[PDB]
């Protein structure tokens, strides 16, 4: 069927191909009553390199129609596919990830719903990475990030939205998630895993977790520090992309000196 | 106990080769480093290049044997990083008093072209019982300089202490410019009693270092939240010289991926 120099072709919910020139994109379809609300982040937001931006709007007689670039999978049936992920290649594809998070929070974009499924190739490539879809997302006012609908993938879902009651900081959350992604990429496993949700819950309440000893020293203690229990003891997303791993493989009680040089790699860095 | 000349030596468990001294004469308690005669000149060269000075360690005497030198130093009465841990945060009457002195250590070498290296509260002792004056502890690795010149690319130090441009660069950096940065992160970290980047992991301390970060909390004064301003400035040639610090105007003031509800639990 035609829409405006476009056919639409089927994918079965709502979203079906189209194309055009030979250009193939993907779109959805919304009534145009509601269509508004769900493209206001992409309004918001900055458009970015890793974040899926909204590339036309048409508007029929009941349906508003919202097209997309097309992606070549996702980043949850790569790790399927791919036992686990060598460290070059997850630090590679793991600070795309993170570069979408951080601009996304620096835009007052709290994620909420962050998962491997969410970020997909964006060329058969398969190099590049990005933020799928913004459909639900949180738009926060100013430096503000407080939320309480607590709705996700419950692997992704860190500990104190399970123990509080009220609001949590979202953006401490979204990075919970990203430890989650790092351990489940270079592992290949989730870091808390059962079939059961509640059961998967009382693990992460419970907060034990392996890291086995292949991983490298560095990609160690980054996980450690997305993974801490206290919300506030977290990295911010704009310090994971200055960690040192990436370039690694592209008060104290106490004030002990050290080789600074072995955590560093400034030319890798620039 | 063992003799030297005129000495008892007494060992000092947590010290590596210091050991206290003893005068059988006076009554009186040195500390004492050793070290074997062949490398004892190169570890005290500083300590000659540099004119003495209130807030400096001076060598007491150096005494030689056949095989080791060694070296007598005045006793210290503990250092400002556990002054810090023990007062949880230090009133500015007293960090003025006290980081005026350090910054006049600091000064005092950088005109005589020593750069430290390695500043960090630690290296800042009372120099009697008193525990109103300070003096740097140690000159035993610092950097002796050549006029006017300061760059320098050993990267060696605590964490938090190590200012930006030694994460970022690669070669060589402004040793002086390094070291005010540390003194920034010293008076940071005596007026509100955390160092203004920190964390358990050191990778995790650098990241935020090189994010900079760091919020000065509302207690602190106007004058005192400059000067910390001043000193803690991304591009090295912001930052104030440590002559200068001692004229800022602060111290005279003072399978499946499925999204669900998780509420439903």
């Amino acid at each position: 069927s035609r829409i405006a120099d476009y056919l639409l072709l089927p994918l079965a919910e709502h979203v079906s191909r189209a194309l055009c020139t030979g250009r193939e994109l993907r779109c959805k379809v919304f009534p145009i009553k509601h269509y508004q609300d769900k493209i206001r982040p992409y309004i918001q937001l900055p458009s970015h390199s890793n974040i899926t931006g909204i590339v036309e709007v048409i508007l029929g007689e009941t349906k508003a129609y919202v097209f997309f670039e097309k992606d070549f999978g996702d980043m949850h049936s790569y790790v399927r596919s791919r036992k686990r992920l060598r460290e070059e290649e997850a630090a590679r594809l793991f600070k795309q990830i993170v570069s979408a998070v951080a601009h996304c929070h620096q835009s007052a974009i709290v994620l909420g719903d962050l998962k491997l499924r969410k970020f997909v190739f964006s060329t058969e490539e398969r190099t590049q990475l990005r933020l799928e879809s913004l459909e639900d997302t949180h738009i926060m006012k100013g430096e503000d990030d407080a939320l309480s609908d607590k709705h996700g993938c419950p692997a992704y879902v860190s500990p104190e939205i399970l123990n509080t009651t009220g609001t949590y900081s979202g953006k401490a959350a979204d990075v919970w998630s990203l430890g989650v992604m790092l351990y489940t990429l270079l592992v290949g496993r989730y870091p808390f895993h059962d079939s059961d949700p509640s059961a998967l819950f009382s693990k992460i309440r419970r907060g034990q977790f392996c890291i086995p000893e292949h991983i490298s020293p560095k990609a160690r203690c980054l996980i450690r520090s997305l993974l801490r229990r206290e919300p506030s003891e977290r990295l911010t997303a704009p310090e994971i992309l200055l960690h040192p791993w990436f370039e690694s493989v592209l008060i104290c009680e106490h004030e002990t000196s050290i080789d600074i040089s072995a955590y560093i790699d400034p030319a890798a860095f620039n």
